[PDB]
């Protein structure tokens, strides 16, 4: 009734810091150090220390994620456990040790490994030494530490990422306050995002001088949500415009196309706050786009115009010319507080496939986070997440009228595949196919976890 | 006719437990125990307490040598003579004035000091108390006294080694009883194989972070024979295969690549016998390769299939996967019971030039035991062996060749100067080029000494 294309790979989506726990971690990421201060600022105190026990307890994950029908698992190596000296990028022989574990288990459960290097964990020291993502110097160590990761891994892993999400690294340490070091910044916001895409285009090029097989291949993971004008008000659709520039074109067109958007560079230098470039730096992004597109996608971005003219006396931020819009009508995921709307997935594939060459993409999150999920266990404590599986076929659907139109899209990742610590809301919603119980790190399918074994078997529903 | 590179080192090679004699030592080695409660267990009841008197008799002693042709003396400093404190690794202050006296009077007499710091002889208190090289702590021990060597002859000593030959302890003390305290256990033998190629590279590490000047080196002395197959039959190719991997590269791959041979590690896993190591003690390992090597040789080595299967019940050894050959036409040293083969030197050097780098090396031991040499005395006095001047030459027109295409060979060290001390067979067998009578512990040069002499004068044959 609804299929997809000969291998198509079905897999789940966590990252290192959400799952590993801290045990005998040798630094601090900003999350860890941000908790150790600060507890009351994540859910009833649960911080990252423990998390879903990924660091012990690695194994039988897998083989659990195997029985839920993950063929690709996709997480991340932590640049502040696997390193000893950042400026060097010497090794911390537990940290080899532990990932060479994990990457080794995957391949014995039949899990192809997709391997992303940074997720939100920036060691909190080269954030106290040089202000982190502001400096040029970080961003050299960071490809230094992927260096590492390709001689130590790269010859058993073909999948890589550079970033999970740059934009919500410089949304959350400088605009809004998510992160730690909540700095609140336009411009040094812009100056970080330049230095991310940065970053990654450094690490692609690395990757390639390094690489040994053909089919070893290295992508991005970026949120391409659409930004939709609350009316056609020219005010709304110009609010629109900019929203869209701002947080999608931002990263995807240096990503992919080489170069910064031109109508962005252009307001940006107007409003005086334009990032630091060199040409040097500008032709390395231009000859280093990533071979693929890691797509997360949740929820839809609308948007009206501004309350206040932009013109205002106001510090600068990119929200000078965009307010977020609640559409009366939306389908709410409530105890989360985001619109569900599938048929985004359609016009994100339809812009990939017209506008972005239609490189080979996936979607590399798409999920559902729900509160209070005791309540819906069933005699044999199997949450009966029926609603998690009708938010997977919705969204499917829509994936695959984007595919039959012709769009290059190659997989789809759940997020997650086991409960994992959502960071300041920690375990209040949950978003696996498989339930952890976290006091005693006990893990169990739920109903959804049957259905994507099934799925994947019968490559459709 | 037979040339040999500028440079090259013409030298002798010995030890301390061999030649000095237990005069004013602080401490008993396990051969000095042993022969003070054994004494029944050596050749004509003669042990190690005066030896060859170099504790003595060095200044002229070493001016013998001199005049023997001996450029450079491999000797070694005895941990029983030079430390008080053994976990303190405190200074016995006669036994270091000692090793300041016999360095100083080796440049005095222009040999060039080679130092090695351990040649079988292991302080018996350590194996008492810990039992000795299986224990870590011990390993640490160790480090603590050699650290105290470079400190205190590092100034004008150049060319250090951290073991001869650990593969003779390893049988010696815990396979084949030729060590007190004559152990028998296999597995026991795999961790203190481990145990002192950990060592080795921790030594290496403490040497270099101790090194001032850039011709500062320092390797190990290991013995490379190869491991000829009786046939060309599938079991004794396997046969020789399992060999080969268990008395080399156990060693050989440490020391210069860095790692343990995977074939090798594969077969211990699978009979549970694997030694106990860390994730940082193998970074060690591999982080601190020697600089070059010392390859000892005096015989070859040829092996057949085993009697019965190694999957019979029986104890673990090495030998189960092998048994050694004797092959019809050999040439023999019939007196001594060794084999005559000189190409095996040039199948080592072709070794280490194609699979090892070609890393700096030298040959560190070879020469000739026989015994009751007063048969050749002529009426100067003179001992006529001629049968020791035919074997160099044959060994080293093998090792031209090696040379010749292209082996990185720069020394070439006889086993030994003066008639030492053989461990349980003492004094049966003579290998020096200088005679010692060791009732009077009288020296005289032999004939093979003016031919050595002439021989690095004449740098060839």
């Amino acid at each position: 009734m609804v299929e997809f294309p000969e291998g198509f790979v079905w897999g789940a989506a966590t990252s290192g810091p959400q799952t590993e726990g801290n045990f005998h971690k040798q630094h601090q990421n900003v999350f860890d150090y941000w908790f150790a201060t600060e507890p009351e600022q994540f859910d009833a105190g649960v911080g990252p220390d423990t998390a879903s026990n990924f660091y012990n307890d690695y194994d039988h994950d897998l083989a659990l994620m195997a029985q839920a029908g993950v063929q690709g698992l996709r997480t991340s190596i932590q640049w502040t456990r696997l390193i000893d000296d950042f400026e060097t990028a010497s090794l911390n022989a537990d940290g080899v040790a532990f990932y060479n574990h994990v990457i080794d288990s995957m391949l014995a459960h039949h899990i192809t490994p997709y391997i992303n290097l940074h997720h939100f964990d920036l060691p909190v020291a080269l954030y106290d030494k040089y202000h982190g993502w502001e400096s040029k110097h970080v961003v050299e160590l960071f490809v230094k530490f992927a260096e590492q990761c390709f001689k130590l891994f790269g010859d058993r892993v073909d999948h890589w990422y550079t970033f999970n999400e740059p934009k919500v690294v410089v949304d959350g340490q400088y605009l809004y306050g998510w992160h730690y070091p909540q700095v609140i910044n336009g411009p040094k916001a812009v100056q970080v995002a330049y230095n991310m895409n940065l970053a990654s285009a450094k690490t692609v090029a690395r990757f390639h001088e390094l690489s040994v097989r053909p089919e070893q291949q290295i992508g991005i993971i970026l949120n391409l949500t659409p930004a939709y004008a609350a009316s056609d008000d020219p005010a709304d659709l110009a609010a629109a415009e900019f929203a869209e520039l701002w947080s999608n074109n931002l990263f995807l067109d240096p990503a992919v196309l080489g170069h910064f958007p031109e109508k962005l560079v252009e307001r940006l230098t107007m409003d005086g706050v334009l990032w630091d470039a060199t040409p040097t730096e500008l032709a390395i992004i231009a000859a280093n786009p990533v071979d693929s597109l890691g797509v997360n996608y949740y929820h839809p971005f609308r948007v009206q115009r501004p309350d206040i003219s932009p013109k205002s006396l106001q510090p600068w931020m990119p929200d000078i010319y965009f307010k977020e819009y609640d559409m009366p009508g939306r389908m709410m995921n409530v105890d989360r507080g985001w619109e569900i709307y599938p048929q985004a997935m359609t016009d994100i594939a339809r812009n990939i496939q017209k506008n972005y060459g239609n490189i080979p993409w996936m979607i590399s999150e798409n999920g559902m986070g729900v509160a209070g999920e005791e309540r819906f266990l069933d005699k044999q404590g199997v949450v009966q997440d029926d609603y998690r599986i009708d938010f997977m076929k919705e969204h499917l659907t829509a994936l695959a009228k984007g595919i039959a139109a012709g769009s290059n899209c190659q997989g789809y990742f759940v997020w997650s595949g086991i409960d994992c610590w959502s960071w300041n809301h920690a375990y209040h919603n949950r978003y696996g196919l498989i339930r952890n119980d976290i006091h005693t790190q006990t893990k169990t399918l739920k109903k959804s976890a049957k259905w994507f074994a099934e799925l994947g078997e019968r490559n459709g529903f």
